[PDB]
């Protein structure tokens, strides 16, 4: 490659040059990629898709968060696993992170029935693997964030945090939070949608199960728009940070399932 991957945006709003999406190295041409559109209607229901269990999702800590460049990261340090959700093992998380732009219509990675929504957040998790890589070693759980009037208070310690990690490599520590602060009531989770892909940044291995629920997170219009105004792409502070999202792929011979 000729020189580092970066998002439309970069590329439009700076004379530095940069390696678009389309243009992506690694596994990123292949065929079973993401984000995609999800037709709802057409995922087809399968029982054996049951409801999640979260593990540490409701004890408050004080998380690390930090500005890697192409999104705000939290570390989640093992400290959260998630079993059930029709998955085949228990999976360990890794990171939270979030997709946005400034416009209440997009943002989204994925899309349900053509509509991208103002965010999307992505928590990350690892299998526990026995012996006997795989195409589900990684399980990212996608949220989608709808703007509006509702001040979401879960996410204030995340929002105020914001301020001071403008720049790439920069690191805070959040007030204390849990990840259901973040997340809709366990009970609406029931929900969601489940397809194999891939990881949408590269190298996009594509070994990842997704899972994308029905229910939108609901963040004030204001909320959304700190991090594009907080946030930057370069220490430079050039390009504020939004539009961090990769164009639709193919579902191609894939099927998408729904519990
Ligand atoms: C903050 C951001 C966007 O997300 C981080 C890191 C590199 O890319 C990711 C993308 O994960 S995803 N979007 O497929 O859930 O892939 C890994 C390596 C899992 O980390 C993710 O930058
Ligand atoms: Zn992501």
């Amino acid at each position: 490659a000729e020189s580092h991957w970066c998002y439309e945006v970069q590329a439009e709003s700076s004379n530095y040059p940069c390696l678009v999406p389309v243009k992506w190295g690694g596994n990123c041409q292949k065929d079973r990629q993401s984000p995609i559109n999800i037709v709802t209607t057409k995922a087809k229901v399968d029982k054996k898709l049951g409801r999640f269990f979260f593990s540490g999702y409701d004890k408050k800590q004080t998380w690390t968060v930090q500005n890697n460049g192409h999104s705000v990261m939290m570390l989640l340090e093992n400290k959260a696993s998630i079993s059930g959700g029709g998955l085949p093992a228990p999976y360990q998380a890794k990171q939270l992170h979030l997709h946005w732009s400034d416009l209440p219509y997009k943002g989204s990675e994925h899309s349900l029935d053509g509509e991208h929504f103002a965010m999307e957040m992505h928590i990350v998790h690892e299998k526990e693997k026995g012996t006997s890589d795989p195409e589900d070693e990684i399980a990212v759980l996608a949220f989608l964030v709808e703007a509006g009037t509702q001040v979401n208070e879960g996410f204030q310690p995340l929002v105020e945090a914001l301020s001071n990690i403008p720049k790439p490599e920069m690191s805070t520590t959040m007030a204390e939070s849990s990840l259901l602060d973040l997340l809709p009531k366990e009970e609406k989770l029931r929900h969601y949608f489940r397809y194999l892909g891939s990881l949408t940044t590269p190298t996009c291995d594509e070994k990842v199960v997704w899972t994308v629920f029905r229910e939108p997170i609901q963040l004030h219009r204001e909320q959304i728009l700190a991090f594009s105004q907080k946030l930057y792409y370069d220490k430079e502070q050039t390009v504020s940070m939004k539009d961090n999202v990769r164009p639709l792929q193919q579902l191609g011979q894939r099927t998408v399932i729904k519990s």
